[PDB]
């Protein structure tokens, strides 16, 4: 697809829509977040696209190269690894991230898979422990939604 | 994909679970739909997995071979009309439906699209008017949802 949209929702107040356009060999990701709680947030694209047991099911980060995860910027991360997304304090994040890894067509299209906005900052794979580097200890999934097609 | 599935919502009080799995060159479909008025009612892939306006947003049928609108059986249909699901008095359609048109991988794939539970009958293009031709005369889409991968 050349434009795809998640709807994030969740079983608890956080909420937000997320717009991802193509744009050469990357894509831009926009939209806000409301309801979240001050600060960072991890964000990443979790590999299903299943929502059958809510957040749960979407599984783990999408990383069809079995890289350890990491930042947006790092040469080691996740297909689906963009770091973090920032609340002010009225709990609204405003995503704006261009990215060139994630795509909307071919073999790492995220079109069908889970956009997850976490409970907790992304340590971006620099923490220390094994579970920064499958997840970045961003924690508990407040919301999540299947990425379609759109306009 | 192998299997899909759709969970269907509304403004309304509809719901349900589709399932879905690839055997052979056919697609069979499975799963409940209650919470719905007693009888029959429109069932059919509409193009879009566009939720950003509710059912509204996932445009027309997807027929990608420009056809007229026609039961699960006629050869002259759009790729997405499955014709109807029935509800008993207590308001809830099984849905067992195998079918050859649609598909889970390649051109005709559904993955990403939408399923709509209509208010109304479908007349299968039989009716008479040009609304019959489009969509069946099956009026308001009480539920739908975006066709993920599964299991
Ligand atoms: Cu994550
Ligand atoms: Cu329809
Ligand atoms: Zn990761
Ligand atoms: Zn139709």
């Amino acid at each position: 697809a050349t434009k795809a949209v998640a709807v994030l929702k969740g079983d608890g107040p956080v909420q937000g829509t997320i717009h991802f356009e193509a744009k050469g060999d990357t894509v831009v990701v926009t939209g806000s977040i409301t309801g979240l709680t001050e600060g960072d947030h991890g964000f990443h694209v979790h590999q299903f696209g299943d929502n059958t047991q809510g957040c749960t099911s979407a599984g783990p980060h999408f990383n069809p190269l079995s890289k350890k995860h990491g930042g947006p910027k790092d040469e080691e991360r996740h297909v689906g690894d963009l770091g973090n997304v920032t609340a002010d304090k009225n709990g609204v994040a405003i995503v704006d991230i261009v990215d060139p890894l994630i795509s909307l067509s071919g073999e790492y299209s995220i079109i069908g898979r889970t956009m997850v906005v976490h409970e907790k900052p992304d340590d971006l794979g620099r923490g220390g422990n094994e579970e920064s580097t499958k997840t970045g200890n961003a924690g508990s999934r407040l919301a999540c939604g299947v990425i379609g097609i759109a306009k």
